DNA sequence: TGCGTTTAAGCGGTGCTAGAGCTGTCTACGACCAATTGAGCGGCCTCGGCACCGGGATTCTCCAGGGCGGCCGCGGATGCATTAATGC
């Protein structure tokens, strides 16, 4: 199983952990970062897309 | 803009201490590689949401007729000029 299953988190972690290793940032990276960073993507997208959905449904329309 | 004044920074100088800066040490702690499987992903075919127009109710704008105080066409005078029969 996987850590973001276990963190409750829908982003992937190891995805953002590898796609920060290899993003030329810095050559030691904590556990914390990719977690984090995880985080508040899915906290930014959750909160854009209520919002969007809600301009969505006050127009008539279900997309 | 110009002036009297007054509230006030600029400045010379001190004693420190909370705090910035350089240095061993080990101890957490991640970099990297067999190995797997399981979720991300390529493809597909459909029905429900969506696109666009119809029929009226509704809402919006915009037209003209009617009662308000000043008008510019006209007619005649009666003077300016002309004119013809007659006394001289």
């Amino acid at each position: 199983q996987s850590r973001s299953a276990k963190a409750g988190l829908t982003f992937p972690v190891g995805r953002v952990h590898r796609l920060l290793r290899r993003g030329n940032y810095a050559q030691r990276i904590g556990s914390g970062a990719p977690v984090y960073l995880t985080a508040v993507l899915e906290y930014l997208a959750a909160e854009i897309l209520e919002l969007a959905g809600n301009a969505a449904r006050d127009n008539k329309k279900t997309r």
